C-alpha cells in the first residue's frame, strides 16, 4: 500500500518537513508576498522566476484543478477555484518545478519506499510546500495563537478552506516553535478515514463522522483515546465547492483532536456538556 508507506514517511518526520517548510517561508518573505490575493502574487512570481505563465481556464481535461503545459511553460488553473485554491495549485506547481531536487532529496531519505510510494510522496511534498507557502509558518503560528485556533477565522484571514487550515495546524512541529499537537482525521460518508498523528503512536471515529449530522456546523466533543487520555475534538464537513484542497467530487468531514491538557488554548473549549 503506497499510501500507507507515505503515511509512515510523514509520521517518522512528525508531520513536519523542515527544509520544504523553510523554503516556502523564505520564498514568501524574500519575494515580498503578503497574505491576501496570493493567487495573483504567485502568478507574478512564477512568471518572474521561472518564465511560467499562469492562466485561469475552464474545460481542463477531466475537471482537474490544474494542467501544466511543459512545452510552452503554461500552467492552467481551474476557473471554478476560489483565490485560495488557485494559489494552492500554483504553489504546488512551483514546488514541482522549482523545488524538484529538494523534494527528491527528501524522498530519498526513506530507503524502503517503493516506486509507487515515491510518486505519492513527491505529490504529497509538493502539496505540503503549497500549504506552507500559503500559510507561512511563523505568521500562521502567530495567527493561530492570537485567534485561539479558530479554524474558520484562520481560513477567512488567510483566504483558505477549512481542511487547508486543519492540515496546516497538524504540521506545526517546527522545533522550538511548536503549535498545539493535533491528530488530524479526514473521513468520507462511507467511513474511509485518513488519520495523521504528530505526538501519538496508536478510536472514537464519531469525533469526526458526527459532523455529517450537522453539515457545515462545528461539532465539538471530548473522547478518550487508546492511551487512556481524553482528547478535545473539533470537526466540520467541508463544502463541495472551490475552496479547500479536498476534491468537490464528494463530501468529507475533517477534524482535529488535541490532548485535553492543551485544550485551554482553543476557543472551542468553552461550553456545556451532554451525552
Ligand atoms: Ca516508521
Ligand atoms: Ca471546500
Ligand atoms: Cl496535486
Ligand atoms: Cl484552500
Ligand atoms: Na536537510
Ligand atoms: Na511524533
Amino acid at each position: 500500500n503506497a499510501f500507507e508507506e507515505v503515511r509512515d514517511f510523514f509520521y517518522d518526520r512528525n508531520n513536519y518537513i523542515h527544509d520544504l517548510d523553510m523554503a516556502a517561508e523564505r520564498m514568501f518573505t524574500e519575494s515580498g508576498m503578503r497574505t491576501g490575493g496570493l493567487d495573483i502574487q504567485l502568478a507574478e512570481l512564477m512568471r518572474d522566476r521561472f518564465g511560467i505563465s499562469v492562466v485561469i481556464d475552464d474545460n481542463l481535461p477531466d475537471t482537474a484543478k490544474r494542467r501544466y503545459h511543459p512545452d510552452t511553460k503554461v500552467l492552467r488553473v481551474a476557473h471554478w477555484l476560489m483565490p485560495g485554491q488557485r494559489a494552492f495549485q500554483i504553489a504546488t506547481q512551483l514546488a514541482l518545478v522549482g523545488q524538484s531536487d529538494l523534494i527528491s532529496s527528501i524522498v530519498a531519505t526513506d530507503d524502503q519506499l517503493s516506486t509507487e510510494a515515491r510518486g505519492v510522496a513527491r505529490i504529497g511534498l509538493a502539496n505540503y510546500f503549497a500549504g506552507a507557502f500559503l500559510l507561512p509558518y511563523r505568521e500562521f503560528h502567530r495567527a493561530a495563537e492570537q485567534l485561539r485556533y479558530d479554524i474558520d477565522l484562520l481560513g477567512r484571514r488567510f483566504g483558505v478552506g477549512f481542511e487547508t487550515v486543519c492540515h496546516r495546524l497538524s504540521t506545526l512541529q517546527r522545533p522550538r516553535q511548536r503549535g498545539i499537537p493535533f491528530i488530524f482525521v479526514r473521513t468520507d460518508k462511507a467511513g474511509n478515514i485518513s488519520k495523521r498523528q504528530s505526538a501519538t503512536a496508536f478510536c472514537p471515529l464519531w469525533v469526526v463522522h458526527d459532523a455529517f449530522a450537522q453539515p457545515e456546523r462545528i461539532v465539538r466533543q471530548v473522547a478518550q483515546m487508546p492511551d487512556g487520555r481524553s482528547y478535545f475534538w473539533v470537526a466540520k464537513t467541508t463544502a463541495a465547492d472551490g475552496l479547500g484542497y479536498l476534491g468537490p467530487h464528494k463530501n468529507f468531514a475533517v477534524g482535529l483532536g488535541c490532548d485535553l491538557a492543551h485544550a485551554h488554548k482553543l476557543v472551542y473549549s468553552t461550553g456545556v456538556v451532554l451525552d
